[PDB]
């Protein structure tokens, strides 16, 4: 009977629970590596005078195992200063993650922030969480023997893929001309260059030529880099009107919400930022301030897979695109799992840090059938590997 | 070499595809069982006239199979008229699922949405995806190896549960005090008792008798179930103050956000409400219009799983507590995932569907190590089976 006139209570003939019997994390190693650029880096905000050239890029390196057999790798990285601080963060944090049931992502991931609580929720801190985080959200897809995109659930197998790398500022347009070819011929499907430069006719020169090059059809869009002022950002938005372009990135300072909803809401072109955000809380800061039609959250940026996906559905709910920066390898498994057509950015800096390597075609990047990530660390990424320390023991 | 001057590409020795690799799912068997009720059943909603006691609850399953072998189950209800409905949405859509990838949720919902647009995005067409959105999940934390619970990520290992089929109002508060000594006794961690009928003095009568009984500290909440207006809304708040609930639950109709919302802000005692909202939609107009301090959605009745992470997520940035309503089957896992203390509620009718029982001890019912959610169709849940319909071949 389902009922009677008083209550009765069911008794669990097996009591065994899932406390006692879960995953155990057993071992922890941490890597700070740096990747070597051999041709010097410059967007616009190199040729204003902020920053100095990019010659490399911090990579830290998350890899734990659990004592049933499991392991997941992860990683969150720094372009100029920063790798150094992240590193020492996760190193003084890491132990905490011993004897943590892995699949409490999110348990593991607010004790990491109380370990920690004096330095804070967003920033540098979050980003020392980052290859953590992300190394268990890789080790629960292995676990269910899935790619990270599947496990997560996807809305598509394959996602829109652009380059970012052949449109840098201290190209020529020359070469710039030349990239385009190389990058289309390799089945890319969008073509980004950076603009912002204090030589603004220079930007809408390159910009012609390269659109003139594609074809009126091609997808190309452009990134400033922060380096326009309000009054300069509605003057090239307005010029580059004509060029039908899929978006304009970074026209001012990350922060500058009504800046950035200003822009948005004069042009018909759409308007992208976020990639230097640092958790949840700012892009939702930028997202209630309606300040693009494209989120571009950075997962390693922003604390991990967990905070991202939470950005993902803030960003869906106010019907927005999604274009995640930089790091493919992470982001290809995340854009796929958004329910609106998002685009992947490409940049081939960090292959040689892996064994595995994406497939780029037809203009779309593929999700390869590799469980979790879907890579595993190349000899390559130990001989970068400048610092390491481990936690526990290999099971 | 990370980089050139010009632009590189990397090439994927291995191309073999997620879409090409995933699993499928080739059957599925639904199933419309009704729970019959010994015990007329009598909350304020009949006391008050707008509906006739409740003397069985109709359930809606979905059993799933995947070609890789996997399978997944899971369930919706009504109390009172709903089910036939349920029942008959989801026999004419069940077959989109065959050749789906069950890992793509997400996707599936959506597939399932559109096949039925006309019908909309709320209410019993979403309750009739419910079954089938929460077996996909089942399905995933199976293939994980894990209970559901930590396949979402848990917070705690166990959570705080409180019984409401022992304080009906078609019971005499004689037997009312005689279940209260029966639910505390096995182990219950707080009493909900039903109030909001004509003679307001009555429910008093009964409440007083009830803290009586149960000493100053137990957890004690009331649930009127939308029958009282504003005035004795606030009336009885203001009286019942001294008793300490956690909560007083739907003092008003569902859908009164307003006045919920007057009520939180005049009480210090919390307000319990969203058991009757059917959808992410009417949840989120509740909580933008903070209308109560604890947030209690109904995974069947909201459309499953799915919508259901989203409104824990939209619960928790505002800061409000859950306790979801019925379904603690379902629901454990949830509310074991949800960051803040939540509570989980008790009722016996849906024991003899299961072969496993939950156990409840020391206030708190605990997570098995049982994959999934856990459970098993019983001989009984056959038995009680009145419609059924299968599409596809058993793998
Ligand atoms: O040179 C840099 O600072 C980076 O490469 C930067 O331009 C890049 O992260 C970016 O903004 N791409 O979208
Ligand atoms: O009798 C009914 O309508 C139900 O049992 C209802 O009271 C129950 O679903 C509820 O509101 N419990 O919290
Ligand atoms: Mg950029
Ligand atoms: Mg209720």
């Amino acid at each position: 009977s389902a009922n009677s006139d008083a209550v009765t209570y069911a008794k669990a003939a097996n009591t065994r629970t899932a406390a006692e019997t879960g995953d155990r994390i057993e071992w922890v190693k941490l890597s700070l590596a740096f990747l070597p650029l051999a041709t010097p880096v410059s967007d616009a905000k190199v040729l204003t005078g902020r920053q100095k050239p990019l010659t490399e890029v911090a990579i830290i390196i998350a890899e734990i195992r659990s004592r049933d057999g499991f392991e997941g790798v992860g990683f969150s990285y720094s372009k100029r200063a920063g790798g150094q601080g992240i590193y020492a963060h996760a190193k003084e944090i890491a132990d905490n993650l011993l004897g943590e049931d892995p699949n409490d992502i999110d348990k593991i991931y607010t004790k990491l922030l109380w370990a920690g609580a004096s330095v804070g929720r967003s920033g540098m801190a979050v980003q020392a969480i980052s290859p953590i985080d992300i190394a268990l959200w890789d080790m629960k897809a292995k676990r269910a023997g899935l790619p990270l995109a599947k496990l997560l659930g996807a809305h598509r197998d394959s996602v829109q893929c652009y380059n970012t790398s052949g449109g840098f500022l201290h190209t020529p347009l020359d070469q710039v001309l030349k990239n385009v070819v190389i990058s289309r011929e390799n089945g890319i499907g969008g073509i980004k260059l950076k603009v912002g430069q204090p030589n603004c006719a220079e930007d809408i020169r390159r910009l012609t030529a390269v659109r003139e090059a594609l074809g009126d059809e091609f997808p190309l869009m452009v990134d400033a880099n922060q380096q326009w002022d309000r009054e300069t950002a509605i003057r090239m938005g307005r010029k580059m009107e004509q060029f039908n372009l899929i978006w304009i990135e970074e026209p001012l300072d990350a922060y500058d919400i009504e800046g950035h909803a200003q822009l948005a809401a004069a042009l018909d072109t759409p308007i992208a930022t976020g990639e230097m955000l640092t958790s949840f809380r700012e892009h939702e800061q930028l997202i209630l301030g309606n300040a693009s039609d494209f989120v571009q959250p950075d997962a390693p940026r922003v604390g991990g897979i967990s905070p991202f996906l939470k950005i993902m559905d803030l960003a869906a709910k106010h019907g927005r695109k999604l274009a995640p920066h930089f790091a493919m390898e992470v982001h290809l498994h995340l854009s796929a799992a958004y329910p609106l057509e998002p685009w992947l950015e490409h940049f081939e800096w960090l292959n040689p840090l892996f064994n595995e390597q994406l497939e780029l075609r037809d203009g779309r990047m593929w999700i390869s059938d590799r469980h979790g990530l879907g890579f595993t660390l190349s000899e390559q990424a130990r001989r970068w590997t400048q610092l390491t320390c481990e936690f526990g023991k290999r099971p």
